[PDB]
């Protein structure tokens, strides 16, 4: 019954968690700390709001250190990555790293649905494009994991997410940390997003294998 | 005996409705909707204590529900348009619709199928207390198999009637409620206008019911 | 160095205004007006703690003032009439007038004669942030020998400008404020209409100043 | 500097206290318990509201047992009083009793101004009429005491008092006990109000003398 | 072990002796005290209650202090002008007894009690509440709800000294340790005819209150 | 008793020895640690600090841990795409040092300190931050604000073993007990010319931040 | 579930990763640390241990710190002048490993453990104890007592950066959080032949100590 939600504290992943819980689906909130987030403290205010409105349906909050996988995939070869694609795709790497950790986490805790707060209105960002959602859906499916985005189609604008949150008696603010990498990049082409993901998939599967104790 | 809900503000009329039900041995879940624009509501919980004191276990509980979101959606978000159109400030009618939306969800999630309020004959000047609105919101709740009753409507010919019955229960005669900032911010609308507004906003309210039940995200 | 007041919501613009003053060694009394219709304001005090952490004694204090009464008097009591007349929902302009009334009384009672806000060029779409209203309320406060300054008005060409300066102070970039339920409940009024409204309500506001000073009870 | 306010917790005496404190005049709040008030507990909520908004300007709250003077003046000879005036004027008696106690209290605590919340809009009630205010002003003046009603002229309706209270961030409700004698009477003529006061003045001056240790 | 009965208990010598005499017989008592809203200096009651738990233990099954100010006002105070102009007498303290009896009907029904006892005394028949015309009226009233209203010290107490010395033999104080009504000494002696006409004029309001307290109606008499 | 100086202190062996050598001379030190927002596993720092209070007592006058994430981002991260495309090298950790120096100008001015010291070492000149072209540039920068920037172990530390064994003679651990930048091992060796062009391109932004922190302007560079 | 194995654990990156990789496979580990009496600044070990209990839970079945100063002195120090004059090389740190292995035989027998693991790495070597000739000698020694001696990260560690970054992926610190020996950096590279003659000269002492620890003899 319980499913995982990739939960940052921001409005989009909050609404995704909340909508699932409204349906009677318990959620394990999963927060990945990639090592470069500033002022993350406000997250726990958001978590309290949700335990207050949904009770037992919030089954868990995990904060996971994913700095090592993030660094391996996105930072270690930054000079090469940027010279090649002429774009700073660290935050796309970060999502790959998340997904790698979630494979291990799901296997080790008997979870086979994962959910995030990707939104149609934020397609400007690499990690939130159909080409990357499709790539990662396929990736997770290879390990029998269902990857859903329960607010993707509904969220045509930020105002859409804001007002439903408000109807749940939850705050409209994004109560998350910010990446230091925020606003450190221009928009990449779809083709480049997908070539990057495919360039880093080997590293990511490798890390999955490592975390499972299978290899290297 | 199966608990019923009382829409409870702390004022004398909803207090007496709760109390009369409990005198009959019917347990009550007191339900208070906070629409986000109430001033000085602290005194509510004094009233609740008086009632646990007088009736014990028959007060199964008190829920204070944040309905600011639905209230804003229905009554405030389009306030300019709403007022320019109907030439009357119907926010407090909207707020009742918002309450009703939340009560559908609340009743379904806590297995409650009778709701009661403190509507009174002596206060029919206000839209939420007029037959046309009461009948509308009564049909609305019937559509979800919820019975909406007004146990002190007929009896309360004046405020003094409610006051002195409360006094016979050893409870205070004062209205111990917060006040809407929107109180007395409006002139009297026609019945026809009350009903056109309710009908204009019903879609939004049913939609919110569906959202709260987790059946949709869309409008 | 003589303390000044900052009209402080918790949002990035008023935060940066406070912070810039304190960087200069000017102590600030943070002043927050609660008009009674704000949702989810708890996060304000997180922002205040960040600021005491970063600047210490230069934060002489934080006042959270209930201005629901003046707000209702000026903006809500006659909402039907106000909207039908000007064909625009100017409650949030009223709320600023209410703030200004209270600040006159507060400044006089705490020996403060400079007030500062976080008005920003990038947000002039909203009435309270337009030259015509700022100039009006600036004259208003001058009539009581109070200097009303906007220390980040010129600098803030975009939100990103304010965000990154805050970040350089080790403070969060988020707007950690409650939201008015009246936010985004209105279309854009003409300057002429903004000014006619302010002028229509000035009597009420000066009257309230006089009441708060204990000089009259009458209107 | 400090003056006394006859304070019940209701809107009228609250506003009177508050208006005086806005002027920088400290107030000693004085509450007379005449022995027949129901559900008086809510008074202390009102007192807290005022200490919160005005601080040191609230110099005192005295709750005084005036049941004995009340009984002596208003109740002891109720059968005669009612047969004579064909009106139940207990609550007028009660005010006389208050004033008697206040003479003693003022003398013993160096206070020479007293204030109440009498209002123009409530002239239907005996104790709140010019004929009784004038009678009691004269009575208090005989002991060098100034009796003022700072909200009398301003309060043309209840809405007038309500909205100024609200501008002070105080509640609009009357947070007082009710006399059991509430609504137990019809309206008396001015002539009857004044004849009653004059019939009971001897008893009241006598009680003043008793409280001062001068007599009987 | 016998079925508990209720005693209308003020703390005074008369209701104290009535309670005590019942407990001497092995009848447990639920002490019931009506606060009608106008009582001064009632704190001394609990000293008397302690004396009684000390002397009789578990036979004292309960002390209930009931706020009956609302029914009192309704019956006795609300229409005081009219009541006094009509009967030329101040019968509030008679009203107060009617109010008590109304509450006792509800209380008895809700706590499975069918005998009530008071400390009415022959020597105090000058007071309206303790006259046979009133006692008889209230016995009838309570009987209509299958309640037995007894006055176990009425016949015995020819003078105050009679009650005092029996109390003293139980190691209990002879004093009346009760609050005083503010209405004490506020009334002259009424005729029997007037006592009964008043009770009859107020019976509708009393039955009505009984019905309200039982949750049977909200409409007024 | 001598005027306290500041040491840029990470917990590693080099900045530890620089602090220690100053304190051996009777110079008190204010340890200053910049948290640039991207450091992993920094908890072990405070073990090193305790070793140093243990060994030198009151000469350790302070430890300040400063959040410099904002200036770091502004200088090094905000324009990372452009920066890397231009210099064909990842110079974030050089930016980070500029950011530190900007904050130290403000900190020195606000705490009456006019000597700053670091643990730059000859053996680590492969890193941009520890090259003479950068050291010289920053000495000039700090001198413009009457601040003396010294590197008291630069000349001595020909190898890591040199620093290790001196530490050991003070009864202090030889290990680097610092957090690691996530940017560790994320960069190849840049030319001196490129190091200096970067510092010169970012100097405007650094002086601008100094001015902001001093409360002199809010306008951007 | 799976049968616990022992890891020779110093707190350094290589033995930490060896422990961790075993636990990733679901194999519980008993961490075993030998204190030979001449280690400086070893306090930081217990920080590393806490990181691992945090990351793997019950899979960390114990940490044993054994005082092996007695056996160390017996084998490596007592006859230091003779040993050095003879082999013209300071092989104390080789002796130290022999002493470790002696204690591990006794420990394994007394706690029902039959696999021991270390953090030897292909990239490092250079050091006598990590040389094939000594590794093979000690594998033979422990085989004589039915003990399996494995090196689970020998191949898999490609460089030091490779061990660092795997540790980082587990949310563990990259640092070597171990003490240093005072005998560090105090030796001239010895020949293979000399390493093996020393081991063979000291094996009698080591087997003797095993027997003593088992309570089988007092004599030499
Ligand atoms: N650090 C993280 N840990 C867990 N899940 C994350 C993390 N970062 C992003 N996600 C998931 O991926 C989605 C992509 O969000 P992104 O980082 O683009 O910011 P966003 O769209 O503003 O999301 P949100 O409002 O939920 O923070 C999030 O909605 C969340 O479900
Ligand atoms: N915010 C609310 N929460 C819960 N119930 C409410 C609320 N507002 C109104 N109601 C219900 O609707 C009834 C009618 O309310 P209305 O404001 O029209 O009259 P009222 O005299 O103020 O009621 P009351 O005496 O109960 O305060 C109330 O008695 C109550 O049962
Ligand atoms: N309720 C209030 N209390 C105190 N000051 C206020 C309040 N509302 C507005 N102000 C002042 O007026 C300024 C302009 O407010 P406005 O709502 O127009 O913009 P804003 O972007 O929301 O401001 P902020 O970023 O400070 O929240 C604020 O920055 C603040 O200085
Ligand atoms: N028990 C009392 N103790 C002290 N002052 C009293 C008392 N009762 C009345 N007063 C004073 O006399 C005035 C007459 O008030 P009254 O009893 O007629 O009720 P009211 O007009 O509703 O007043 P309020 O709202 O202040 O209770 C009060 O405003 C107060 O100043
Ligand atoms: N408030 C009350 N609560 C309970 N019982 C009461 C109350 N008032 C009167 N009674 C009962 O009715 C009787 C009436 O007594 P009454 O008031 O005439 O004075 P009393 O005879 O002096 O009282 P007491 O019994 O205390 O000596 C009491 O003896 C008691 O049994
Ligand atoms: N975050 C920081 N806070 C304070 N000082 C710092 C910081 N980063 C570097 N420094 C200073 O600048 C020098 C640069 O050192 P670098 O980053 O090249 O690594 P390192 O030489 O291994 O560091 P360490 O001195 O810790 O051994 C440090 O020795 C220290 O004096
Ligand atoms: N005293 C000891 N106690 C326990 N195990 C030890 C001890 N000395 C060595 N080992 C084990 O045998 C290996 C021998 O390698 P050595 O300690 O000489 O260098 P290293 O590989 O750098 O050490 P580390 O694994 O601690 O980083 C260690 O890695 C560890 O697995």
């Amino acid at each position: 019954k319980p499913q995982l939600v990739m939960f940052t504290g921001g409005r989009d992943s909050t609404l995704a968690a909340c909508y699932l819980m409204l349906q009677g689906i318990p959620v394990h909130l999963w927060s990945g700390n990639s090592g470069c987030s500033l002022h993350r403290g406000i997250l726990s205010h958001r978590v309290e709001e949700m335990k207050n409105r949904f009770g037992d349906l919030v089954v868990g909050h995990t904060v996971a250190d994913i700095s090592g996988a993030f660094r391996s995939i996105a930072i270690e070869a930054l000079e090469q990555d940027i010279l090649k694609y002429r774009k700073n795709l660290v935050l796309l790497g970060e999502k790959l790293a998340i997904h790698a950790h979630l494979v291990d986490f799901c296997r080790r805790n008997d979870i086979n649905t994962i959910n995030d707060g990707i939104t149609h209105y934020q397609m400007e960002f690499p990690e939130q494009r159909l080409v990357a959602k499709t790539f990662l859906m396929e990736m997770m499916a290879q390990y029998d994991i269902n990857y859903q985005s329960p607010v993707y189609e509904f969220a045509q604008s930020a105002d859409d997410v804001k007002y439903r949150l408000l109807q749940l008696g939850i705050s409209t603010k994004s109560l998350e940390g910010i990446s230091i990498f925020a606003d450190s990049f221009s928009t990449p082409s779809d083709d480049v997003v997908l070539a990057y993901l495919r360039e880093k998939a080997p590293l990511a599967h490798n890390i999955v294998n490592f975390l499972a104790g299978e290899t290297l």
